[PDB]
């Protein structure tokens, strides 16, 4: 569609840092076929899971289609909010909106980014995005919180800011011919300039291998700590296609500078070995023709990066790994001193599905007043 008049920056808006305090937490309810195995009961349990888990912390909402929404509410504790939303698939990082706020008439707002189903009719992950087109528009209505719109395509997963002017992203994401074909990186830069309020990039090359589905996001590979500090997907097997592109991003972050002068130090947060789906798995995904295929065999897209912060809380997979699981809660609670750390078991479940924790939330920063 087309473009807001005037940009976020434009009115003072800009997006804080995940860490900042939250009014509460936006998730979604998967339910399709072809892409959660057992008719989703599996995934379903998981994301109440999650849900429940941040409800510790923070007010939840659950979205779920009309023809799930009595099932997420008997699934889903009495304390969560189970609205009737439509949706193609259930990913809010990155078909919701992206939430902006302010200092100094509301001081909130959020933007609808365009989406394409992560690459379009091309290379996408399924051929209807026609609902998902409208859940930011749905969820912002819902609360009364004002819109800005955009036309170019973007997913919140393909983004990461420090909240005092930085971007991460990767390049294998925002500079895909699937995605703004039209568009230079450097008009990539200024729209997200003039949207996030940011002023400065770090552009790793690539992210996760085995993500080639998303085409690399961001919240698979690093992501900020704090101001200066990033947690970098790790192994130390050089026989993995991952350590090329782990020591690739090192290198990049160990000559970056962020956008308010500090140099980057980076804490390696090790992958779990490598996990692929089973026979099992994959024979209880239909092949309805309208997804890409879930197979036997493929690498899982699994890091431990991809966990979500709320107030007081940190909500990090557990991917059944007898070290790197235990190394992961304790490297975050040492990171994240003043968070709660929880582990969610059977994060693999959303991994089938080719994304886990940190994609299938949407923080609603609080308001300034
Ligand atoms: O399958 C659709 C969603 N999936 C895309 C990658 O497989 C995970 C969310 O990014
Ligand atoms: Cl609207
Ligand atoms: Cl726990
Ligand atoms: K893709
Ligand atoms: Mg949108
Ligand atoms: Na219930
Ligand atoms: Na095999």
């Amino acid at each position: 569609s087309e473009e807001s008049r005037e940009s976020p920056a434009e009115h003072g808006y800009y997006m804080p840092a995940e860490w900042d305090s939250h009014a509460q937490t936006w998730i979604g309810w998967p339910e399709r076929q072809d892409n959660w195995r057992h008719n989703a009961l599996p995934a379903q349990r998981v994301f109440a899971g999650v849900a429940k888990a941040i409800s510790k912390f923070e007010p939840v909402t659950v979205c779920a289609s009309p023809a799930q929404w009595e099932n997420a509410r008997k699934q889903l504790p009495e304390d969560i909010r189970v609205v009737e939303m439509s949706m193609n698939d259930s990913w809010f990082r990155d078909s919701g909106p992206t939430f902006i706020v302010r200092k100094r008439n509301r001081n909130i707002a959020g933007i609808d980014w365009n989406f394409n189903a992560w690459g379009g009719a091309n290379d996408g992950c399924y051929n209807d995005w026609s609902h998902d087109l409208l859940v930011s528009r749905k969820i912002l209505a819902l609360e009364r919180i004002p819109r800005f719109q955009h036309s170019m395509i973007l997913e919140g997963g393909s983004i990461h800011v420090d909240g005092e002017g930085t971007c991460l992203v990767t390049e294998e994401c925002l500079l895909n011919k699937n995605r703004n074909p039209h568009m230079s990186k450097e008009q990539i830069e200024e729209e997200l300039k003039k949207y996030l309020g940011v002023q400065s990039f770090i552009w790793l090359p690539r992210g996760l291998y085995g993500d080639e589905d998303t085409n690399g996001h961001i919240d698979n590979m690093c992501c900020f700590a704090r101001p200066g500090v990033v947690l970098l997907s790790w192994t130390d097997d050089e026989t993995d296609p991952q350590y090329e592109r782990s020591v690739e991003a090192l290198s990049v972050l160990s000559n970056s500078i962020d956008a308010r002068g500090r140099k980057i130090q980076v804490i390696k947060l090790y992958i779990p070995e490598p996990l692929y789906m089973t026979e099992e798995e994959s024979s209880g995904i239909t092949q309805d023709g309208e997804a890409i295929p879930r197979l036997a065999g493929t690498r899982l897209a699994a890091s431990y990066v991809n966990f979500y912060i709320a107030n007081g809380g940190i909500i990090a997979p557990q991917f059944g790994d007898p070290i790197r699981d235990k190394e992961a809660i304790r490297v975050l609670s040492d990171t994240f001193p003043h968070h709660s750390v929880v582990g969610i078991e059977n994060a693999r479940e959303i991994v089938l599905a080719g994304g886990n924790i940190h994609c299938i939330t949407q923080q609603q920063p609080a308001e300034p007043t």
